[PDB]
This record gives C-alpha cells, sequence and structure tokens, in this order.
C-alpha cells in the first residue's frame, strides 16, 4: 500500500510536547534539532513570559526545559533539554521546496495527547513559498501549506515526504481562528540558521545597511532600461550617511544578489539581511544603468551607527528644519530656521527644543539660514546657545 | 491515472442516508455491516429520541428503518431495513492501522445528496490512534482523522486506501463547530464488537472490576523497579471487597495485557472492559514487582455487586464515618461517630440520618467509637436504633 | 514566655521595637539579646540568618515532608473501606510535595510500598534517604501514586 505510515515512524519521536507557565498556561510543539546536546527549537511566542517550561517526548518522559535563547522577529526560540536517549529528524533544504510537494505537519494542536505518545499528523501540499507582507512577524518569509494547522500546532515540525525537516509551523489565517487550509511555517534553512546564531552568542545581534527597496514591476523595469522579464531588488532611496551611501549604493541600482542568496524581488532583502549578523560586511551584488558592480556594505547595529551619527553632529541630530520668512506679529520680519520635526532621543528635545519653533540666532550669531546655523553648530563647544521663537513668545535654550 | 476512483465505486453503495423525526429532524448516514440480513450500524446521537427513521440507499430507494439496539456509552447503534438486493463493503481491520495511512471519510455532511445517490468523499490521513480523555463519549478508542468530516457525517464510513472500513465518523473537535481538519472516528473492531453483541442481546450489558488505573510514566516505572522503556497500566487502587480484590489484585501490580489485547497505557484498560459481558471471566496478566502472575477476575454487573455489598454490611453501608471527641456545650464531653457524608441510597439517609450528626448510641448501647459500632451493626436486627446528636440537639433514629 | 528586654545597645520596652532593632541589623551577624526568663536576667546571642539561605538549610534536613501539614487520619469512607494514615492539610506551593502533584485533602497510605498509619511512621520513611520517596495517595473516591523529588 501507498502511506505514509513508514516515513512518519520515523519522524515522530523527533516533535515533542512544550507546556508553559506563566503570569496562564500555553501549550504548543517543538522539534528536537540536535539529540546529542538534546536541544530542541519552537517558536517564541510559546515560551514567552514563561516562568516554567516543561518537554514531554513520546517516551512518556516528562522534562524541565532550559531557555537558550529567543527572537521576537522571527518568532523562533531554542531550549535545551538535559536529557539522553533523545531521538531526531533528519534536516532537510527548505530552498528546494516546490508548490505542490507533499507535506505533513506534526504537532499537538488541542493539547490531544496528554501523555504524549501520540502526537498529531495532518497531511497537505506546499501552497506557496516565500511569503512576505502579512504583518504577522518583523521577518517573514512563510511556507504556505493546507495540510491542517491548528492552535497548539506551534513550534511543531513541517515535514517532506521522505520525513526530512523542512518548516517549523507558525501561525495561521482564519476568520475564526480555526483552520481553514490556509497556514505559514518557517522554512528551515531559515530557522536553523536563527538557532545555530542562538546557541552560539545566546542572541541575535541584526544590522541595517540603511537602504529602502522596492519590488519592480516589469512596467517599470522598462522605463528603467531593462528587460520586462527581469527581475530584482530595485533601490529606491540610500540613507544620508548610510553604510551603503559609504559603499556607493544609489537609488535607481537594482539589486540582484546578496552573498550567496540571489534576489528576484524586493521583499528577498530583509529576509537575507536579518539572518546576517552585525559588524560583518555583506557582499552585494548589483546593476547600475545596465552595468553590473559588486559592493561590500558593513551592516551595521541600529544602536551603534546612531551613536556615530551624533559623534558627527551633536546639537543638529534629529532634528528636521526648514529655512524660514515670514512678517509674525509682534516679531516683526522674522527671518531663521524653523524646527519642523525634533526627535525625542535628540539633544534639541532634551534642551525644550519643540516643533514648529524658529531659531533666530545661535551662540549670540544671528541666524538666517540652515546653512548658517550648521556653521555655528560645527565649531565644537560643550554646549550649543540657540534663541527660538515660541509663538509670540520667545526663549533661550542651551543644547548640551 | 493514480486514483481513489476505482476503490470508491465499490464502497459507495454500502455508504446510506439516514433520516430522523422526533419530538426536530435529524440527518446522518450509515454503512451497510450484513447486507444479508440488512442490518446498518450509524452513531446512536443520529436516532436518539426518535420516532420515525427513514433510510435511504444509492439506489434511491428510501426505506423504513426498525432499531435493533443503541449504546450510549460507545455512541454506536443497529438499524435492521426490510430489504434486498443491498450491497456492502470488505470489513476491515483497526488494529491495522498506522498513522499517515490515506483514508476517505463517506457521508451526508449538511444533506447534500437529496436523493441518496452522491455521498461525500473527503481525503486525509490518519492523523493519530486510540485518543482517550476527550471526554466526548463514555467509552472512546478515536481514530484520529484530517479528512473532512462535517455536520451529517456521523453514523459514515472511514475507508482506507484499499477501500475497507476501518471506522465510524463519529465526532469533530471545532471552536466553531465547522471542520478544522480535526475529526474522530469509532475504530471498526470495537464498533463491529458493539454491534454484533446488540444484535445477540439487544443491548450491552457491562461490568466493573472495581480497579482503579493511573498512567505509568517511565520516571514512575523506574522507582517502582521496572525499565524506563517499560510500559502497563499501574493499578493505583482496588476497591474494597471487589472482584479485583478477590482475585488478589493489588496496588502496584501493572496490568500488561487483558485477555487476548495486550495493554501498553491505562486508558487501554477502560477501553478493553467496556466490550466485555458482564458475568464474564477476564484473564489479567500483571507483574507485581518483578513478577509475572496471572489472576481471573469476574467482571460484575454494578447493581449486582452493590447489593452484595449491601448484605455484607446494611446498616451502615453508603456512609462516610469520622471517630467523633469533643466537649460541646450543652452535651458536655461528647464521644462517638460522626457521619461525615451520607448516600441518597443509604439505609441510614432514609431513616433521617444526616451528614455532621453524631452517634452516639446504638440499640441502646454506647458508640465511643465506629469498630464498636460496626460491631451492634453486625449482630442482625429488622432495625438498629441509633441516637445521634443534630447541632444543640439530639435524636432518636431506625435505621432500616 | 520569655520577655526580651535589651537587644545589643538598643533597650526594649515595648513589642514593636523588635521588628525595627533587627530590621535595621545585617544577615550574617550575631544579635545579643538579654531576657528575662521567669525573674531571671539572661544573655543569648541569637544568629540573625537570611530568609532565603535557612528555608535551604531547613529543605536539607527533611527533603520530602518540607512544607507540608500533615495531620493524622482515620475514617470509614467508601469505597476505601477503613483507611488509616496521614492527610495533607496543606501544601506549600514551594515545597517538593506539591511539584510532585500532591494536593490538600490527600491521604497517604503508603510510602515507598510500605504502608502509613501515622506521621510518626511517615516521617520515619522519608528520613531514609534516596534520591526519590514513592507515596500513594487517597484522592476522593480514586487513589493516585505519586514521586516525590
Amino acid at each position: 500500500m501507498p502511506s505514509l505510515a513508514p516515513v512518519l515512524k520515523n519522524a515522530m519521536p523527533a516533535i515533542v510536547n512544550v507546556a508553559v507557565q506563566g503570569y496562564f498556561e500555553s501549550i504548543g510543539s517543538g522539534v528536537i534539532i540536535d539529540p546529542k546536546n538534546g536541544i530542541i527549537i519552537t517558536n517564541d511566542h510559546v515560551i514567552r513570559n514563561a516562568n516554567l517550561i516543561t518537554v514531554t517526548l513520546q517516551d512518556g518522559r516528562r522534562l524541565k526545559a532550559r531557555l537558550i535563547g529567543g527572537d521576537s522577529e522571527t518568532d523562533l526560540a531554542v531550549l535545551k533539554i538535559d536529557a539522553k536517549n533523545l531521538k531526531s529528524l533528519v534536516i532537510g533544504d527548505s530552498d528546494k521546496l516546490e508548490v505542490g510537494d507533499y507535506v505533513v505537519a506534526i504537532g499537538n494542536p488541542f493539547g490531544l495527547n496528554s501523555f504524549g505518545n501520540s502526537q498529531s499528523a495532518t497531511f497537505g501540499i506546499v501552497s506557496a513559498l516565500k511569503r512576505s507582507d502579512l504583518n504577522i512577524e518583523g521577518v517573514e518569509n512563510f511556507i504556505q501549506t493546507d495540510a491542517a494547522i491548528n492552535p497548539g500546532n506551534a513550534g511543531g515540525a513541517l515535514v517532506n515526504a521522505k520525513g526530512e525537516l523542512i518548516g517549523i509551523n507558525t501561525a495561521i489565517i482564519s476568520p475564526y481562528g480555526g483552520n481553514v487550509g490556509i497556514g505559514f511555517a518557517i522554512p528551515i534553512n531559515m530557522a536553523k540558521d536563527v538557532a545555530q546564531q542562538i546557541i552560539k552568542f545566546g542572541s541575535i545581534h541584526r544590522g541595517l545597511m540603511g537602504i529602502f527597496v522596492q519590488h519592480l514591476t516589469p512596467e517599470l523595469a522598462q522605463s528603467m532600461g531593462y528587460a520586462e522579464d527581469f527581475q530584482g531588488a530595485l533601490v529606491s532611496q540610500v540613507n544620508q550617511n548610510s553604510p551603503a551611501q559609504l559603499a556607493g549604493l544609489k537609488s535607481g541600482d537594482v539589486i540582484v544578489q546578496i552573498n550567496d542568496t540571489k534576489i528576484t524581488q524586493a521583499t528577498q532583502v530583509k529576509t537575507t539581511i536579518s539572518l546576517l549578523r552585525a559588524g560583518s560586511t555583506a557582499k552585494i551584488k548589483i546593476l547600475r544603468d545596465n552595468k553590473p558592480l559588486t559592493l561590500d556594505v558593513e551592516v551595521t547595529d541600529i544602536k551603534k551607527h546612531e551613536q556615530k551619527l551624533q559623534s558627527n553632529n551633536p546639537f543638529l541630530y534629529g532634528l528636521a528644519l526648514r529655512n524660514f520668512e515670514q512678517e509674525s506679529p509682534p516679531h516683526g520680519n522674522v527671518v531663521g530656521v524653523q524646527v519642523v520635526g525634533a526627535s525625542e532621543t535628540s539633544a534639541g528635545w532634551r534642551a525644550g527644543l519643540r516643533p514648529g519653533d524658529i531659531i533666530i540666532s545661535a551662540n549670540k550669531t544671528p541666524v538666517k539660514d540652515i546653512k548658517s546655523l550648521q556653521a555655528v553648530a560645527h565649531e565644537k563647544g560643550k554646549q550649543l546657545l540657540v534663541q527660538v521663537l515660541r509663538g509670540a513668545g520667545a526663549l533661550y535654550l542651551l543644547i548640551i
């Protein structure tokens, strides 16, 4: 007989039961990645805010679990179980998945197996790949399956016909919270990378290139000189003083490949960079007009680069400024720069500077334009003193 | 072509439609077990409280159905149809089922086939086996399937890839009552046994061994001297004056096999005994410590055992008694037995004895403890006369 | 019945002063307590000990039954018949017993396959040291096996 029984026999031990207690009892599933060190993988939201987490095997053993690390962005987490005689599953290649491939989802939906010896298997094909824009997670590269995934199936395994592990069941789209044949799983290659990174450092340190990326439609590709069937990631903006700008990356460029990964659409860029660790160079392969180029862009920590940026310009950082000219009573003819916006973390905001203020003098020197203001700001003192107009009133502020 | 069409062709005639009218119209499905005598099987809850039940075949024939018997505990029922030229399907072995085997569920969901010629087939694998603790039915040994089972699928057939009958679709778990890929069917071996027992006696007469069973976890197994991977049904309690107690069964014993059926977990004991008929001996194979033993335990009707139990101790039966000593005004020093609880069926309760009462005298003889009370109870009279303390007051009661 | 009359330098004239005087003291430091037992003057040196530490010294002394309130129990309760053992009046959520799934109202009839008729007997079985103590309890009509580690 044509059956999935033999293959599923060799996969079920690897899938376990996770029980959670917090300040509140949550249940979910887990997969055993490395039976040697006894470490299992599951969804972050399962073990979120958890005092005690308990893992039960098909053996029937109940074991206290220790939390190595977790990542809210990709909804992944790694646990260590202090046990032996654990069994595991062969890991597979999610990048080789094709729509229409048969898959089985193994997990504990509705807490059905009290004793852990009977996980639930549900059967389906791969509906779609590389799902994004779902807004379920910060970083999404989902596998879409019509195999039945319900509450409690999270952290469960999604396996191909051979029984290799290709995904971790995460979320579903439902009008009423029950499975309607649409479910999502995190591809194992992405998931394994996150896990292996977690064990090594205890957390994921992520960086930004400071680039905005736009989907490249065929209509749009023609106007930029490319072929209709051309594919890639269009670069709409490269931010000011960003690692991308330093590398020489420009607007109108089309990202065609990042490192080993090849890029055919914009949504692929964010997922590729998210796996990369901060402080490490990323090889970006682009086409500027129709000329091939290769750029090495630093992937930089968010907080760290925000200090280098403040260091360059301490006083005026985090401020949106517009040149301002108006005849406003009782001030009379007013010429200076207006504070369109201020950052709550900025030196200006701390000083009491507010949006809508008009800066007329800095360090007792009249300011008629932004370029003049930046000059006075450029010369370095412990503090910059500014005089601003707030409504009918005026104020003196000290940016330290 | 790789299809289920040929096999389902030889299965669809066996599945029929059941229509019910009561005081209220209910619809469901049925399967034809014996075409010779024209007997069909279905869920008990379909034909519950039913004045007239009508069966329609794929032939298009509509037939009045007669109710042989039904069992609320396993939610099964047998119907006899007075017709000829009926077709049926080969019955199969549910015990040979494995998780991942392809199965099809045949029934009339939502009443879609008005004329009976087009049952609905739904395709899925076997999600799990031996489901229990669901608390849907009194006796549960369900097959879990992700094939689509909806209202009106009850009493329908669940068939393997060969087209053999392996289950009767019974219940689903859903947040909103629609199929979410989790559905349950009664394994055919169990269902066939119930049916054949019904045909023979018209009802199921069930008995209790008076034994409490606990799941044996590997952690728990070690401390009792067994292997970590050992499996069985731990005997937590053997009731007082029970058939199990007479046979010599004790706490700490592990049921490893009952009759032909081998036992690997606690939930299997209840389902196994449920099939057994009262007044029939059950062969119980246990391990006391690590020593193999065999005991033959009588499976006894509940009403009969409680009459043997009442006969043994007539007056004080159904009473929970605690030795009582207290200095309570206006009684002064009070010594006697206190009625912690009384059974509404008890001789004591009928006599007007209530919980909280303190028995200080029996048959004009002072009672200072339970053992003394039981002695006075042991000597036989048509009635036992007791003197009780009810609050500040006292009462004389006559227990017959 | 002893009367604290002075702690260290601070002299004590009413009860509320004891708590405030000790509250200032740092853990792991000896406190000089001056009392009157009946009408005879005495001086005692009492260790001021951390709460978490003392509760670890306390668990070590009695590992299995710590955090439990136990009462001797005798009752004739169907369907058990004559029941004699110790009843769990209360359990502490931090106790080894509570973790094992032991609940108040349970009646312990056996420990390590040995029948238990009273607290003194239970404490004896608990006193002999194993990694775990196995107990059999009565919960309502049912009975349960628990493993206290």
